[PDB]
């Protein structure tokens, strides 16, 4: 159970967008967080991995807004690396989010 | 085990960490965000694991995580007072 949220986070921090597919293509909930409340999303956008942050916008849909332990949502890691591209994206998408 | 560690750490299971050390894993090893599981277990104030893994196994407390915080920061903003003496006592006597 957490063992595969780990793997599915140290994917997501790797920019291993191929094993974040195989983990999505088997029903398994992209949206799960950590002991710190990290999610997929909130690594990828710490890390700068743009292909990444694309699969788990476009492709699982994630929710933008969660909060990890210190409150923030992946676009402030994204934001405090000076990841531009990601922010740009989840500006964009936090805009339209359902 | 990367992480075995850290959601023992999380959940304060120090029987668990006591198994992981004796088959020599490296308790000081990082996760994703360079979390160690000294960094989740001061922030979540369980005092029985931080005990366990300074005075039995010596982590090094001045480890730093994504955000460049060191174990101690986290227990002082979720008011982990104890976890918060502890730290600071070991800290100085770091060699």
């Amino acid at each position: 159970s957490m063992k595969t949220v780990v793997n599915l986070l140290f994917a997501a921090y790797s920019g291993d967008v191929s094993a974040l597919r195989r983990f999505a293509l088997s029903a398994m909930d992209m949206e799960q967080k950590d002991y710190d409340s990290r999610t997929a999303l909130h690594v990828a956008a710490a890390e700068g991995h743009i292909e990444v942050v694309k699969f788990l916008i476009e492709a699982c849909k994630v929710n933008p807004f969660a909060k990890d332990r210190w409150g923030n949502i992946p676009l402030d890691d994204a934001v405090q690396f000076n990841h531009l591209e990601v922010v740009k994206l989840l500006q964009d998408y936090q805009d339209s989010y359902t």
